């Protein structure tokens, strides 16, 4: 599993959970392109986004819906999305863990990068 | 001023001076429209943006261009860039400070919004 | 002014006003002797809180009272408060700008030093 | 395991490991007395602090020791040391994560609480 996200609620202090992830491929043209999504677990994590194989060297987007997250619970958010923009390898591919610490009016978000 | 940026280097304890900011607003048609553009100053502030007249309501996105600024310094950060999207004005006209706290690893992105 | 402190409220995207400030020294013997104490304006921030000439060298403890400020909005909050320690005028005299970034479980701090 | 602390470096993307970490418990004469302590291990983790049975209701204060963590990898940092002081319990005893997310001259830190 080479790509795994995890979000954070800072209000609760608790994983945030049930909240919608869309990854994104940066296509030649510059457009982006559906790559993989799923929805945080109980533990806040979501996993098997995609394999090795696929998850070759490239720019992917991470969109994670932290404005629907704070919909559901009553309170109103800055935010329409977190993203996350990177490079995939430099390097020789290896494991990464983007992170999102989630406010109403703030953000954190952080990568793992790990052999 | 309706929107301003702010820019700072968690590294050196210090404003984030000529950072690249491009400011974008999602047009009828889904597709995201220039819309200003800028670099911080030596205060690793952004001003002068645009006008109340012209920041009307919509979907903005800031995309705040942190690769370059740490491969300046000979750093090779994670992100491409630090991206902010967010609806603006849809409660009459407010005004809008935009932080980015940068990290090569991590970045944290607040908003402080006023009547 | 040498030493300044603000604070942001992260859940209301709003500067967070009124909140306790207690700052401490570290003497010859080790223990924590009171330095200054302030609470932060309408625009969150708390200035003269010392003076050139008494901000000497020295270890520093910036004491943030968080949580009274949480439950007075209703919420009851993780921290007792933020600590910020710091080393400060070693290499002579800086200004220093304490930030802090708050959310009921979870908060931020910066430092931003000049000559 | 009621207690687990986790520290992750931003510069690097990557667990902190080897930093020290002592933890308190606020005495009834309000002084800190030493609770427990270790060092975080490959993962950046640190468990086994304490039990159940010991960690009783009251306020405790958990120490990282960022500034010989950053000295070790020759970079200049702001702060002595992350200070983590909170009450252990409303509530009924759970499982509390505090995690740090260090920069050289900034820090977040957070807590999950989970049952
Ligand atoms: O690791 S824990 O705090 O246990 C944690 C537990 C449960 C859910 C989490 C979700 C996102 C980030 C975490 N950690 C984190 C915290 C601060 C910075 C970066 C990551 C989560
Ligand atoms: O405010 S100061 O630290 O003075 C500051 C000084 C100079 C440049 C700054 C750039 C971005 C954010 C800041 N503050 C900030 C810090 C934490 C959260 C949100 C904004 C900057
Ligand atoms: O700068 S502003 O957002 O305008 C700001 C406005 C009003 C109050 C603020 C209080 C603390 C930090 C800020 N900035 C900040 C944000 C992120 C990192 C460091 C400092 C505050
Ligand atoms: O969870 S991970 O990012 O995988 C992670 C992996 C390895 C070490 C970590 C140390 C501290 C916090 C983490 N998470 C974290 C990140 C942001 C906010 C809160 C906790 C760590």
């Amino acid at each position: 599993c080479p790509l795994m996200v995890k979000v954070l609620d800072a209000v609760r202090g608790s994983p945030a959970i049930n909240v919608a992830v869309h990854v994104f491929r940066k296509a030649a043209d510059d457009t982006w392109e559906p790559f993989a999504s799923g929805k945080t677990s109980e533990s806040g994590e979501l996993h098997g986004l995609t394999t090795e194989e696929e998850f070759v060297e490239g720019i992917y987007k991470v969109e994670i819906d932290t404005k629907s997250y704070w919909k559901a619970l009553g309170i109103s958010p800055f935010h329409e999305h977190a993203e996350v923009v990177f490079t995939a390898n430099d390097s020789g591919p290896r494991r990464y863990t983007i992170a999102a610490l989630l406010s109403p009016y703030s953000y954190s978000t952080t990568a793992v990068v790990t052999n």
